[PDB]
């Protein structure tokens, strides 16, 4: 798959984009790749915020659906004409599909002004897609229509900054990790939802009742930047992660994501930030696994901070009302295989997670984990 090494791109904090053909001729378009929501919907018109859009008078391919759906989110909308079209990744499997898109046709705060995509890819499944289940998306079409195996998987290289990384569709490039991959269930097939079952700050468990990890879910979601707690959770985890690095005072609003701290260049003390490990259901009976990501993955560095001229940086950890989101404050520090045939998930430690001479993002098992099944949430 040396053919999909690298071909992701993005700048800090607006996303990790591939690039993508659709229409006939094709028509190409950087899509932000999401494995929190499952459409496929590409800007149709020209927001002057858009690099380019999806012009359907153009492509011969064109299939009209005759319906529209309007997408709301928790700060941000955008409303969309369905219709299909044929799809393909150039830095992909060589293979044409015919694919479901949403031609996006009015828009709030939902294409970032100054980034470099014009739609997203929902690699999610149909539970969770918009109208309704019975639109398939494109994930599903391209398993559906090609020989293509069902799983795909993500190396997000983080640090406005140029980001990048693989999406390898359809395998798996073990140059992309060292160590082993370590699976955990996806518990159900909408979001790709996981059940975690022990949390430590360097490594000292929380003791929390391990569902309040996963109230009401937890998820593993490239198209959020933080990782999203409980607040339950989020309270003893910022408790924690404050004592740990008593040795330096910061504002409470650092902590709260109300402001950020700035140190002088090169003189950010990493040492005082502990790691946090999140343990994760493991393939076996009373079998788990450990994740443990470092503050090089939570302290976000902020670039454009005109005033300022030290190096300062963003509490990436935040609360939650959705559940546990793990966007890429997780991800940037590990190789995830999103296994859908044996619907599980694998992590390893990524090649290209950023580090000190110190401590390193690792990933490690198995551990012995009893009533794991009691960790998740349930109505
Ligand atoms: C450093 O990492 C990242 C990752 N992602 C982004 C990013 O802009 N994502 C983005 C933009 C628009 C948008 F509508 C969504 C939705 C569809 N998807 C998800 N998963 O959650 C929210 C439901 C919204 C996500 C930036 N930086």
């Amino acid at each position: 798959f040396v053919e999909m090494v690298d071909n992701l791109r993005g700048k800090s904090g607006q996303g990790y984009y591939v690039e993508m053909t659709v229409g006939s001729p094709p028509q190409t378009l950087n899509i932000l790749v999401d494995t929190g929501s499952s459409n496929f919907a590409v800007g149709a018109a020209p927001h002057p915020f858009l690099h380019r859009y999806y012009q359907r008078q153009l492509s011969s391919t064109y299939r009209d659906l005759r319906k529209g759906v309007y997408v709301p989110y928790t700060q941000g909308k955008w409303e969309g004409e369905l219709g299909t079209d044929l799809v393909s990744i150039p830095h992909g499997p060589n293979v044409t599909v015919r694919a479901n898109i949403a031609a996006i046709t009015e828009s709030d705060k939902f294409f970032i002004n100054g980034s470099n995509w014009e739609g997203i890819l929902g690699l999610a499944y149909a539970e969770i897609a918009r109208p309704d289940d019975s639109l398939e998306p494109f994930f599903d079409s391209l398993v559906k229509q090609t020989h293509v195996p069902n799983l795909f998987s993500l190396q997000l290289c983080g640090a406005l900054a140029s980001v990048g990384g693989s999406m390898i569709i359809g395998g798996i490039d073990h140059s992309l990790y060292t160590g082993s991959l370590w699976y955990t269930p996806i518990r159900r097939e909408w979001y790709y939802e996981v059940i975690i079952v022990r949390v430590e700050i360097n490594g000292q468990d929380l003791k929390m009742d391990c569902k309040e990890y996963n109230y009401d879910k937890s998820i593993v979601d490239s198209g959020t930047t933080n990782l999203r707690l409980p607040k339950k959770v989020f309270e003893a985890a910022v408790k924690s992660i404050k004592a740990a690095s008593s040795t330096e005072k910061f504002p409470d609003g650092f902590w709260l994501g109300e402001q950020l701290v700035c140190w002088q260049a090169g003189t950010t003390p990493w040492n005082i930030f502990p790691v946090i490990s999140l343990y994760l259901m493991g393939e076996v009976t009373n079998q788990s696994f450990r994740i443990t990501i470092l503050p090089q993955q939570y302290l976000r560095p902020v670039e454009d901070v005109a005033t300022s001229q030290d190096d300062c940086y963003k509490f990436a950890i935040s609360q939650s009302s959705t559940g546990t989101v793990m966007g890429a404050v997780i991800m940037e520090g590990f190789y995830v295989v999103f296994d859908r045939a044996r619907k599980r998930i694998g992590f390893a430690v990524s090649a290209c997670h950023v580090h000190d001479e110190f401590r390193t993002a690792a990933v490690e098992g198995p551990f012995v984990t009893l009533d794991m099944e009691d960790c998740g949430y349930n109505i």
